[PDB]
């Protein structure tokens, strides 16, 4: 790979309902989202069948949860704008249609919720700068103007609110190296100048919290091994080294926390298998990666049931949508094969960003 | 004190609304339940005033966030019966007034949100066991038929989840020790029989989770001071021993987990001003007890404000509400000193148990 | 109990020889040492036989491995002074017979190695301070003159190392709490005031030192179950507050170290059997406590083979001593059954401190 | 780098007398061995003087002490056989002068003490095998003949106690892979087959224990970065994925665990100064690395003081031994800067692999 290499994406985005239901977003072969979700918030309910959005997308969508409870999608438009749609109550499937919000869009957008209540969208300008607009009260279909951040972006952004609910932005930069900004105080605009984290990094930056509130990021590396960096202070300037870890991945990874605080990380493998690698203490060691059976052709997209069970999301080589999931709710679970979700074929509809 | 008696109870029941601000409800000299909020999510901001709701009520309400953001209070009423209250949108000071959720109730009622979204009430009963009802569909005014799961409670129930989304429920039984009974299958009617963990115990129990998803109990022990056990494995019959922190404490303890995932603890001490003592590192030992300036004449009500910072609230000698809270989002952050949220005065209502 | 009561202690003293085979020390019906040795480092290992010191005693015996490994014993004489006797070669059975270092004792002695490589002594002296004396050089029979640090004692003492490597001393206070005392430079004459760590004890004080270098001490309460506190920080004056464990015990406790790094502590139990817990995790919750089969007349005395094993001494009702091991490395293995290391009874001879 | 290259090693052997006074031994300009040693245990004190012994060796010097306290110290002479030297008595500098026990040795010699007190001694031997020879009796100047472990070393072997006393011995094969061999109990001669740990090394390995028992092995890796490995179980044969760090090393890595039980690993950077690196929390991530003033034309050598401060030696510019220490017995201490043990120059003895 090259050091300018973006590395594939996962192929749905993934919400949890008010009643913590998965919900799946994804784009067809008519460049339509498309969503399905579960019946019940169990890994083993019924899914309720592919529906159609009506509305030509040029993005993935991105969506997430308003604070009060209602699912919320951002997507680009055939104008290059930046469009939505949301639920019209919590937990119902009657959607509000899509809806404007202009700027000029040349990345997917990443939304993060402040912890204020108010949505607040990031996306790479037509300048390639980080620009972003916000919800001006929780919840509520009322926005700012669009407002600059500055900086030149090569990936999409990656926004995660740090424990004292300031919101931090990650995103790789002209020389390929991964750099920051961040929220000076909670939920306001107030924002740092942006710094480099260094090393090159060859996917989108994938961020989690640890359970004693530091953020952690995973990226891919210029070798195409995993590598992550983890604050180690109580502000957004004190970090870690950067590790790797054996073994060449193919695809942007995908982390979760488990039910028992540790951390889990998926990636499509170097034999482009599902691999999987864990903590086996408190910030412990890693584990040998473990790999699942069936070649997948996304990155992985991870969630967690309503009873912590992980279930994962890939594309399968049929261009549908699979997905397998822990038995029990338990670290050790044992783990189903891939069962499918049918109904359409799915396209990765991520903003080349070249 | 004596073995069967019960540590005085916080003044008043906080929650955070869909946007974090904070809101407490208290029962005045009326006998009304009055309630007042953060006008934003600092604990810096300013209050709203004191509001009533019109109806005579008989216990300490419990108030918890639905699934959709509305907040719902419940209490008993003159009748002995269940009632509740709930705002009628997120975020939103418009209120449905009392509504009847009938039954005979001799304890405070305890609020619990299932992780599939759904509200569930457990109270002490007519014949002295634990009974429930809940929401039929998440964040729904639809509730189930009143259901016993038995047992003999001589303290308020005390509820809360599980890491993988099992409801467990821990009350004082016959014999003044600790008794718990719980889900087997998360957010399902299933439940286990009551075992006792021994020890007996001199207020209400009090219950937190720790980071890695383990429940942790603390109650007064009958040599009045702080006592504590806590999940060892991943089920809910795995118990650590019982622990004891030096220090004669005169009220329920408050459990809150700080920013750093450690856990603190607040109750009124021997001198009866307001201590905390908190983990030193994870799960580390205890510091010794920290006092703060001020008599109090209630155990400790604690909250954490959309920062991360936390928030204390007390009945003072003159009968009215006063807090603390912490000026920095930090573990070692400095307190500010008790300042009034004047307007009415409050009312022990807690259901006398004897 | 009364606040005064010093709970029952071990029977033997034990050391591990330079090769690390086990050897005990106790004092039978003519008021002599005798002492007998495992013939290679294993628990399974035969036991070589009682051998007798010459010489009449009046206290427990100590001993302590030197720097160059030869084992060397202290006890009072029928003069009331401190004698020494040691090995004259490390692995060896050929012993000096009792030297004379002198003073007027009124405790039990007890010795620490240095981290320069010298054996120090303390004991409670004719006028109830703690007095101490030391090799002038390392493993060399060069004796400093004794030396008094004040205080009042009414324990024996209990000294371990800092991790620096300054001693610190326990010992109870006229007041029955736990005070202690320390070096404030390494392997110096340096030391500090006395400072008190509140709390009455019944017991000696016991000390070991945690992975990350604090010391944690244990002791028997007042209500007569299992007390600990530890260090902190990185100083001998920051300390945690006291915690106690439910579950009454009748004997001075004993602490190990076990092969994962976390503590166990052994104490006779209300029962009068042998009980155990030990540490769940990392600093983690404690274990309810585990009994084993057979009435024991002593506290425990607990040692660690050469493979990481641990051993338990007793005495039996039979006058006699007994002991159990684990049968693997391992911190879940299973324990041997008492068995018998017969030929000699014994006795208590422990100073009366009264 | 090639994948067969081997890091550039330390300059000295050090080792810890009786009395925990540091002494160094390295090879001048006259192919003899030469020994330097602290006056008294702190890295403040003076140094006695270079002091040589008579003969001409043909690899670096090992050194251990012995279970009586003696140093003894091991290397390759003129005929390719090994050969020993030891002091007489503890922390007396008389020693016995060189003694034969043969062997044809290909590699520096490896030295452990069994937990049975027996020194044993591994070495590379003609055929390319690991070979080793023991002490039959604690220390005692009576050896085992010759015994091979198979295997093929293209790096000199380190090896290194497990918790539970089973020596692990660890080597670059073949394949320039790191592999190991083990006890499969306790100071005993019954072996392990050989196993392979992946990864191509590009340095000697490094073992330490961290405080929990787990072994952790350090080495450079092909992209002449540090990585390192840790046992996950209680066994040989769990270890977690290989982690490497950012920062090109230009030496073999040195590692110890200071005072808090924190591990810490020092090595020549990319810049040919010294770097430091350390664990910022238990297990946790680790520093950016840390450089010192000063170019270094050697690995590390990294040693502990008798008050636990940490201490560095390295080969200068000169050709002459410096070293620089912590002034503080703490983990934040500050350093001072280089100074000389001068009086006789160093050359690099190491058997050349190839
Ligand atoms: C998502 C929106 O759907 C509509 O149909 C289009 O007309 C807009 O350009 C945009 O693509
Ligand atoms: C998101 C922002 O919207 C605006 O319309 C553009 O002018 C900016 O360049 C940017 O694309
Ligand atoms: C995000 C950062 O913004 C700056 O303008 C650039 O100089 C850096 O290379 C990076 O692109
Ligand atoms: C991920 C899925 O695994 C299965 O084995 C395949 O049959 C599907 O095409 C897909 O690749
Ligand atoms: C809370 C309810 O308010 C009403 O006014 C009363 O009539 C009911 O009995 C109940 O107390
Ligand atoms: C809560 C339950 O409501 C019912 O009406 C009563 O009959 C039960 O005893 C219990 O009080
Ligand atoms: C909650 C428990 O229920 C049982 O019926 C009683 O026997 C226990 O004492 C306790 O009250
Ligand atoms: C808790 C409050 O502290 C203040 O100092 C007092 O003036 C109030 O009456 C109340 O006791
Ligand atoms: C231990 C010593 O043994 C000797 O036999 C006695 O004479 C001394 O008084 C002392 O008791
Ligand atoms: C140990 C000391 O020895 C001396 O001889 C006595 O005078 C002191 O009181 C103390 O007993
Ligand atoms: C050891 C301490 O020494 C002091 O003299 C006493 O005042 C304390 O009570 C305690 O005995
Ligand atoms: C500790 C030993 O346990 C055995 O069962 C008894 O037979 C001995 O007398 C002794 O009490
Ligand atoms: C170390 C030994 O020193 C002696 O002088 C030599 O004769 C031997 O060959 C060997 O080198
Ligand atoms: C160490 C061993 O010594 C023996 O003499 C040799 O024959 C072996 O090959 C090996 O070198
Ligand atoms: C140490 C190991 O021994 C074996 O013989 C070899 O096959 C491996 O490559 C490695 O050298
Ligand atoms: C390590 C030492 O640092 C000093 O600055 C130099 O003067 C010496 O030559 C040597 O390189």
């Amino acid at each position: 790979i090259e050091n300018s290499a973006i590395a594939l994406s996962g192929i749905v985005s993934v919400a949890n309902n008010a009643d913590n239901r998965l919900e799946v977003f994804g784009v067809s072969t008519d460049s339509a989202v498309w969503h399905n979700w579960q019946t019940a918030p169990l890994p083993n309910s019924s899914w309720a069948g592919w529906n159609k959005f009506n509305g030509v997308v040029t993005s993935k969508p991105a969506v997430h949860r308003n604070s009060d409870g209602r699912l919320e999608v951002f997507v680009r438009g055939t104008d290059n704008a930046l469009w939505h749609n949301w639920q019209t109550a919590a937990d119902t499937n009657t959607w509000s249609s899509w809806q404007p919000l202009y700027g000029g869009i040349t990345s997917n957008p990443e939304v993060c919720l402040n912890s204020d209540g108010r949505l607040e969208v990031f996306v790479r300008g037509s300048d390639n700068a980080l620009w972003h607009i916000w919800q001006t009260a929780a919840h509520t279909n009322s926005w700012s103007n669009w407002k600059s951040l500055g900086g030149t972006l090569t990936s999409n952004p990656a926004a995660h609110l740090n424990a004292d609910g300031r919101i931090e932005v990650f995103a790789r930069g002209a020389d390929n190296a991964l750099w920051h900004i961040w929220q000076t105080a909670a939920h306001t605009d107030q924002w740092s100048n942006w710094q480099s984290l260094k090393s090159v990094i060859t996917s989108d930056p994938v961020v989690i919290n640890n359970c004693d509130g530091r953020l952690e990021v995973f990226a891919r590396g210029a070798d195409s091994t995993l590598r992550h960096i983890s604050q180690i202070g109580s502000d957004s300037v004190s970090w870690s080294n950067w590790q790797c870890l054996d073994g060449v991945i193919t695809s942007a990874p995908a982390a979760v926390k488990n039910i028992s605080g540790q951390l889990e990380v998926f990636a499509r493998g170097a034999d482009n298998t599902l691999w999987r690698t864990w903590q086996t203490s408190h910030n412990g060691p890693w584990s040998n990666w473990s790999s699942f059976t069936g070649i997948i052709a996304s990155a992985p997209t991870v969630a967690k049931n309503s009873d912590g069970r992980i279930e994962v999301f890939v594309l399968g080589l049929d261009k549908a949508l699979w997905h397998l999931w822990q038995t029990t709710s338990s670290t050790t679970s044992s783990w189903t094969t891939w069962a499918l979700i049918g109904g359409i074929t799915l396209i990765d509809a991520s903003v080349i960003l070249e």
